[PDB]
């Protein structure tokens, strides 16, 4: 239960977003929640989005995670508006198309350097930030894929990144630790998501979930927010530095 | 919240057993608990314990991991009893007290295969037997430690048996996925227990978390069983063939 | 990597398609002395037909059944009485009964299951015990396992377990005799053609998708694996202990 | 082994305490033609002298900063026309600011985060792409890591994050790669003092740890690393890909 919890989620871009998963967990439980965003759309999809919850305010911000002042003045905005936060979930990544879907010995460097820039960097100035408004401790929460952690075909640039982020969280926990911020990861299985459509052969991946994973069915956006209600809760006080897959056992077979 | 769910709880001896502490996060959570135990020592204790708890009614069975007849049989009478349940939380383990100093290369035969056979294979027949209360489906969290993933000094032949039991609990995921049955591992971190004691060195290990970990201090048997609770109910539902480990992070860094 | 002057024992030959004769085949071909210890007749049969094709100028043969701690003490003393002192040994036996090999691991017996850690990881702390006997000054073990160890894979069951075991076996050995400098390592080979490879239900599909998704698109075989096993008992590899080393054409890294 | 008739590119040689020196002086001692790229003035200096040492009979020194395409895409197509096709690359390049290393991991500024992923990662990426042009019909390319990109350690904060990203480069490259027959690889070092590690915090406590914890109760050397990359490099580790091979006393395998 997570009434008088308040939670900070970046990177809902519409209905199919994880993050609106995530949302619609932690808002049936009772929280309070913030929502960042970066295009002008996913504002508008986010005004739309929050008429099926239960958020009596609406708290909308603009955070590109590209420009260090947009995170330290957003944040900074968001302890002034709401105060202090219980945590932070991070939802958002990025990879061109153009170095996605090519060989990965081909990636650019502007490539590379954009997805890590994104998917990776953003939770530490994410996190430096966050930590100003959680004095008495909290949770912070981000995504990554198993690509992270093997060679996945297609996955390319993007598994280099998340392999990044992941150390991230480690780095990140053993250094927040001691303020009593936990740092963990949800890996999730494959789900249909805007972002998913840039990942070559996207729907070969799902179906092959299907056939080999121990649940021998896919995840939802949901079922990761029912994960990210745990780790952001007292429920997993004492797990820090962690990756949970949510993902139908398939991290666990071969 | 576990009203209306009930869960065999293996593995209590006295007030620091960790799966008291389960008991105790479950009993607060509404479920229905029913206890096993192997000698009749843990079970005084264990009625005297259940003073404390919600629980209306004292369920308790002899059950020796040992005897497959026990195990089969028990598990027969905990159905007749009490109907369908929703999960098992194993927390058993054994081995002789001088396996667990000095040499590994010293270990016999004889105490080898009868830590794996306590604290491994034990878990593949109670699975097998409490599949048959979970024709719905259901959820089954074993109890590990970091030594079955890392060499750590004097756990010795538990290491190999731990080793062994968290490719028990993937086999296990892999084969009873398709029957809507999840299987997980806790590694906890160092608590002291009265199986603990058998442990060469505990007392500098439990040090060595408070210096290192992340969260610079030692977990506890609640925090377990509030990991205990994600994993055996809904809210963990994507999520099989994972090993959380509840540990202040202290499997994340070196 | 030269190995003259050296001494390794091999433990698992069955015939010429064994894991354990790609070992051979290359310590023997880099001047190693080899000292072979099997468990049926009709191994040793096989050895001393295969002997033929290696350069070695005598048999040194033992039969050694890793379930009988008598077998497995004598055999070791009675090699170092005939061949002295050793460089290291190479392990390469494992155990399942079919009827554990295939449907559903949950029906696993426990007799099944502790037969499989018996032979295929207790074997290895006890032939390492005895065999730093004869390592006064240090040496290498090497042991076999497979992927099945670390994840779960379809009908290797009963195996996986006894896999994962086994690694865990390596990691403490390692802890334990690298005081004694002595290396305890692993060598996760790839599916190959094997007589024990028939007892895993489903093996030719796991070659054929090896094939289509390993890096390398192809299946490793004996030799490699001995190759590998070269460099894991030779000085090249002074350093490294507690280590799993993938000869699998990288499918461990992808998924 | 035996390397005659083979040809490394060797970079990251600053001087004689480089890891990637280490690595020269067993390939050269194995009969390997080297070729040496490095960034600084004074690292081809270094590379002068410390050449003295080796049975080289030509310098072959090309200036390759890895932040620049124009000079890995010259530097690889110099190296081509100047020694024909190459047998593989030693990768032993990083670097990270002291203002982000020491500090707080979370207070790593993007410049700094990003320029140890730009140098200690990417570069592995397209030195591969290029390095593959001199490789028709295969070869070899080994990166050097640090156990800090697979578990948080103490002060290696932005190192660690690069180090991750190099690992999973390395398989992805391996993936990539695979059926052109080009393996890529890791050595995952302990640590051993040199010029980089002077911007680590705490390094002596750290080598000191090794010495009471790590299996085999020591540190390793650059010679060491070297004769693990030897094996990376030849054929002795065929069917070996995506692979981490720690050299490191055993240290990864404990807690
Ligand atoms: N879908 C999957 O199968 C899968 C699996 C595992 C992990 N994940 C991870 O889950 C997370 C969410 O992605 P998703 O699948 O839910 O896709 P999504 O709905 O497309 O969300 C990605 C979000 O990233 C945000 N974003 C990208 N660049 C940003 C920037 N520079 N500043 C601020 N926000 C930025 C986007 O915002 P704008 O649209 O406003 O630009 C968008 O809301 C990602 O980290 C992804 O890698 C996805
Ligand atoms: N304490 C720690 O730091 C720690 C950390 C990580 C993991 N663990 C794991 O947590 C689990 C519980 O141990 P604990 O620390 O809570 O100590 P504990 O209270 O002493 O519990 C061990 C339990 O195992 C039971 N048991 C042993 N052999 C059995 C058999 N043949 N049949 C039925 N039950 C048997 C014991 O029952 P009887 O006394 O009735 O024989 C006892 O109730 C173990 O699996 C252990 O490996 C402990
Ligand atoms: N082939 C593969 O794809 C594969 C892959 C990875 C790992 N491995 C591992 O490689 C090793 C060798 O197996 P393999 O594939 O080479 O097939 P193999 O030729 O059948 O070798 C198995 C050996 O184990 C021996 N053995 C079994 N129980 C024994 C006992 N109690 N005492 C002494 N020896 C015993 C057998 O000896 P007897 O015939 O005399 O009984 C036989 O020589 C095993 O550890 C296996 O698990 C195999
Ligand atoms: N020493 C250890 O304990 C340890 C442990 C594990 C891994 N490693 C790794 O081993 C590798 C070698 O480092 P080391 O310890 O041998 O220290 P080192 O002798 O200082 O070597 C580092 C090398 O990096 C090169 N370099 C840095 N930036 C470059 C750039 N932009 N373009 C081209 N070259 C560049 C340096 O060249 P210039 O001097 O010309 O600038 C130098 O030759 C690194 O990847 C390091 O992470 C070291
Ligand atoms: C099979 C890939 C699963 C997956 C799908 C979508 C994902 O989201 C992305 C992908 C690329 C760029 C930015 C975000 C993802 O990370 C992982
Ligand atoms: C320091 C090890 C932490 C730990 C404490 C107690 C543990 O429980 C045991 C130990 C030995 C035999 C049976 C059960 C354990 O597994 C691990
Ligand atoms: C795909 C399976 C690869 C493999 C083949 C043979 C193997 O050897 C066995 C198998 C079962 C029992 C005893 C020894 C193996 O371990 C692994
Ligand atoms: C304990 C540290 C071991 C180690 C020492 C030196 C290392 O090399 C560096 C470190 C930081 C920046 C640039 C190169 C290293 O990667 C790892
Ligand atoms: N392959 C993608 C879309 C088209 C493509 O890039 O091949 C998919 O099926 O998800
Ligand atoms: N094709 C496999 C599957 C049959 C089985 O073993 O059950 C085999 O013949 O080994
Ligand atoms: N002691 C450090 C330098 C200063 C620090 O620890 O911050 C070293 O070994 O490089």
């Amino acid at each position: 239960n997570l009434e008088n919890k308040t939670y900070v989620i970046m990177g809902i871009a519409n209905k199919r977003s994880i993050a609106f998963g995530v949302a619609k967990v932690l808002d049936q439980l009772g929280a309070k929640l913030v929502f960042t965003y970066r295009k002008e759309r996913s504002r508008k999809e986010l005004e739309k989005l929050l008429e099926q919850l239960n958020q009596p305010e609406a708290h909308l911000y603009q955070i590109d995670v590209q420009s260090d002042e947009e995170v330290i003045n957003g944040f900074e905005q968001i302890g002034k508006d709401v105060g202090n936060i219980d945590g932070v979930y991070h939802s958002i990544a990025f990879a061109n198309m153009e170095d996605l879907r090519g060989r990965f010995s081909e990636t650019s460097r502007e490539g590379f350097l954009l997805a890590q820039d994104i998917s990776s960097y953003s939770l530490t100035i994410v996190a430096h930030e966050a930590k100003k408004l959680m004095p008495e401790g909290g949770s912070i929460v981000a995504t990554t894929y198993l690509g992270g952690e093997f060679a996945v075909q297609n996955y390319n640039v993007m598994g280099v990144a998340k392999a990044s982020l992941e150390a991230n969280v480690k780095y990140l926990a053993l250094d927040l630790g001691p303020d009593n911020i936990r740092v963990n990861a949800i890996s999730a299985g494959p789900i249909r998501t805007l972002s998913a459509k840039g990942v070559g052969g996207f729907n070969t991946i799902l179906k092959e979930i299907e056939e080999r994973a121990p649940l021998k069915r896919n995840v939802d956006q949901v079922e990761v927010g029912k994960t990210a209600a745990y780790l952001l809760s007292d429920l997993s006080s004492g797990v820090t530095g962690e990756n949970i897959h949510v993902d139908s056992g398939f991290h666990a077979i071969k």
